[PDB]
């Protein structure tokens, strides 16, 4: 059974998901306070 496909893909889902959670994290590593302030109001 040389079909590691489901494998490389499972890694792809956890990858895009990691670069994504950490990406949004780096896009709003503080300046978020402003959007939360307007939402906080």
């Amino acid at each position: 059974a040389d079909k590691p496909d489901l494998g490389e893909i499972n890694s792809f889902d956890k990858a895009k998901l990691k670069k994504t959670e950490t990406q949004e994290k780096n896009t709003l590593p503080t300046k978020e306070t402003i959007e939360q302030e307007k939402q906080a109001k």
